[PDB]
C-alpha cells in the first residue's frame, strides 16, 4: 500500500512534532500536561487521515520540488489534520459519554481529567496553528491553509450540532430519523475534516488552489466521507470493539444512525413500536432489543449490498470528476475505507 | 465617558452581527441553534473588551479614514472579542461548576442543553473568524488579526492548564499557592485576551504593527490585566452578586485565587491548619469559616491598599510606554477598570 510505504516515516515525525510544540519556564506545568495530552490522544490510531496529506503531497508535488523542507512540512501538515481529529475525539467523547478510544479508556474518563478534558481539547486545535505558523508562515499557501483548517472546524461543529439537536437525551422520536437529515448531519460532521480537508491541504500545497478544482475533489471526497460515517454507524453495533478499538453508544444516545434510519424505512407498524419503546436508552436489555430488530429486518446484508451500490458510485464519480489529478490520488484513499 | 459615547451603536451593532452569522436551508436548526447560543451567551454583559476595540480604532486611526465601511469592520472585530471571550466562559463554566453568569443561570446549567455547550462553546469560537473573513479578507492587517486572535486562545488555554492543574478537586494542597505561579496563570489566562488582544487588533486596524509599539503597549495592557484578575478574585468572594451577575466558586473549587495567596503570606500556623481543613471542599460551613479567616487577617484592607499601589505602578507605566501612542488609549480602560 502507499499508505503503508509511508506510514513509518510519519509515525516517527511525531516526536518532533510534541517537541516543537513542548519547546518561559514559568507555563513548565501546562507544557507537560500538553505533551500528556498530545501523546494520549494524537497516537494510537490509524493515522489515515494525516497520512492522506502526506501520500496526496507526494502525488501532486513534481519530485523536484520535494525537498527535505517541503516534505517536513507535509509530515506537519499531516500531524495538524491528526490534531484536528483529536480535538473532535476528545469533546465528542464526553458529549456522547463514550468509554473507551483507540483501546483506551477515554482522555475524559481518566481518574484526574473529567471536564478538564474540554480545555486539553481546545489545546490540540491551538497546535495545529502553532505548527501551520512555525512551519508554513513563509509558503505562498500559508492563508489557505489557515482558512480551511478554521473552515473545517465550522463544519464539523455545525455537523455535531445538528447530530446533537437530532439526538435529544430521554426525547424518544423516530420523527426525526429521516434519510435527508442523515446525509445533511454526516455531509457536515464528518465528511469536509475527514475526506476533504486532507486532500485540500495537499492540493494547496501543490499550488492548486483554483475553486474549480477544489469543487470538483470535494465531489467525490464528500461522498467518500457519506459512506465512511455509514460504514462507522455499522460498526458501533456490528463492529468488533477489539478492531475498532472503541465501544459503540448509538442506540443508548438516541443518535440519527444509518441504521435506525433504515431499520424506519422497513419497519412495520409493530416493528416501529419495538424500536420506540427500546432506543435512546441506558438499559442493556432495551439495546439488545434494538440490536435484534435491525438483524430481523436484515440491516447487515442491507449494509453490505450498500457499501457494493456506495463503491461503485464512487468509482464512477472518479472517472467524472478526478481530472486533472491523478486518479491514484483518489483510488488510493477509496482502497484504504472500502 | 468615552465607553459609554460609543456603547449604544456597538450593542446595535450584535443584531447585524447575527443577522450575517444566520445567512443550504438542511442546517436551518443547527443555525437556529447557534442564534440561541449566540444570543443567550454574547448578550447580557457590560461588553468593555470588544468596546475597547471600537474606542481604541477611534483614537488611533486619522478621522479622515475612518469612514463607514471601516467603522463597520471596528465593530465586527468588537464583537468578535466579545465571541472569544462568550468562547472561554461557556466552557470555563463548566470546569469551574459554576452556577450563574451575567444575571442568568450558566448555559450548560439549563434544561436541555449540559454537555452540549461544548460544541456550542467551540461554534462561538468559529464565528470569529467567520466575521474576520466576511470584513476583513481584503483588507492589508486580515492574517495579523488572526493570528493575533488565535495566539489570543492559545495564551489563555495555557493560562487556564495552569489554573485547572494548580486546583486538583479533592486534592488540598497550599504548597502550590505561591505568588509566582498565580502571576503566570493571571498573566496568560486572563491579560492577554482581555486587555491585550483588544488594543492590539485595534492597533493592526490602525496599521501599527511594529513589534517595539507591541511589546510596549503589551507591557502596560499586561499589568492592568493582572490587577483586573486580582479584582475578580477579590469579588469571588467579596463582590455583590447582583452587581457581579455571577456566584462566587473560587474557595469551592480550591483555585488559587489572589486571596489565598495573601492568606498564606499572613497566616500563624494555626491559621494556616484552619484554611487547610476548610479549603478546596463544597461544605457551605467550611467555605463560611475562610471567608472568616479572610476577614480576620484583614483581606479586604489589603487588596484596598493593592489597588491603590497597582494603579499608581499602571499610571507609571503609561508615562514610560505609552508614547507614541495617545495616552488616552489606555487612561480610558485604567478609569474603566479602577
Ligand atoms: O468515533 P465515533 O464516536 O464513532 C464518531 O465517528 C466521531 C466523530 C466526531 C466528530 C465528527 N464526526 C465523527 P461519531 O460521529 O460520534 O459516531
Ligand atoms: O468569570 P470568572 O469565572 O470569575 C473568570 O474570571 C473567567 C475566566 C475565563 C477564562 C480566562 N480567564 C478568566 P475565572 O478565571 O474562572 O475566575
Ligand atoms: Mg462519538
Ligand atoms: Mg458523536
Ligand atoms: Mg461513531
Ligand atoms: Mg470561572
Ligand atoms: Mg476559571
Ligand atoms: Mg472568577
Amino acid at each position: 500500500d502507499v499508505y503503508a510505504q509511508e506510514k513509518q516515516d510519519f509515525v516517527q515525525h511525531f516526536s518532533q512534532i510534541v517537541r516543537v510544540l513542548t519547546e518561559h519556564p514559568e507555563i513548565g506545568d501546562a507544557i507537560a500536561r500538553l505533551k500528556e495530552v498530545l501523546e494520549y490522544n494524537t497516537i494510537g490510531g490509524k493515522y489515515n487521515r494525516g497520512l492522506t496529506v502526506v501520500v496526496a503531497f507526494r502525488e501532486l508535488v513534481e519530485p523536484r520540488k520535494q525537498d527535505a523542507d517541503s516534505l517536513q512540512r507535509a509530515w506537519t501538515v499531516g500531524w495538524c489534520v491528526e490534531l484536528l481529529q483529536a480535538f473532535f475525539l476528545v469533546a465528542d467523547d464526553i458529549m456522547d459519554s463514550s468509554l473507551t478510544r483507540r483501546g483506551q479508556i477515554c482522555w475524559y474518563q481518566k481518574p484526574g481529567v473529567g471536564l478538564d478534558a474540554i480545555n486539553d481539547a481546545n489545546l490540540l486545535e491551538a497546535c495545529i496553528y502553532r505548527l501551520l505558523k512555525l512551519y508554513c508562515r513563509e509558503q505562498p499557501y500559508y492563508l489557505n491553509l489557515i482558512e480551511l483548517f478554521l473552515q473545517s472546524s465550522y463544519q464539523t461543529e455545525i455537523g455535531q450540532t445538528l447530530d446533537l439537536l437530532t439526538a435529544p437525551q430521554g426525547n424518544v422520536d423516530l420523527v426525526r430519523f429521516t434519510e435527508k437529515r442523515y446525509k445533511s448531519i454526516v455531509k457536515y460532521g464528518t465528511a469536509f475534516y475527514s475526506f476533504y480537508l486532507p486532500i485540500a491541504a495537499a492540493m494547496y500545497m501543490a499550488g492548486i488552489d483554483g475553486e474549480k478544482e477544489h469543487a470538483n475533489a470535494k465531489k467525490i471526497l464528500l461522498e467518500m466521507g457519506e459512506f465512511f460515517q455509514i460504514q462507522d454507524d455499522y460498526l458501533d453495533l456490528f463492529g468488533d470493539p477489539s478492531v475498532t478499538g472503541k465501544i459503540g453508544t448509538d442506540i443508548q444516545d438516541n443518535k440519527c444512525s444509518w441504521l435506525v434510519v433504515q431499520c424506519l424505512q422497513r419497519a412495520t407498524p409493530e416493528q416501529y413500536q419495538i424500536l420506540k419503546e427500546n432506543y435512546g436508552q441506558k438499559e442493556a436489555e432495551k439495546v439488545a432489543r434494538v440490536k435484534a430488530l435491525y438483524e430481523e429486518l436484515d440491516l447487515p446484508a442491507v449494509f453490505l449490498q450498500y457499501e457494493e451500490d456506495s463503491y461503485s458510485h464512487i468509482m464512477a464519480l472518479i472517472e467524472q470528476y478526478a481530472a486533472p489529478l491523478p486518479p491514484a490520488v483518489f483510488l488510493g484513499l477509496a482502497r484504504k475505507i472500502y
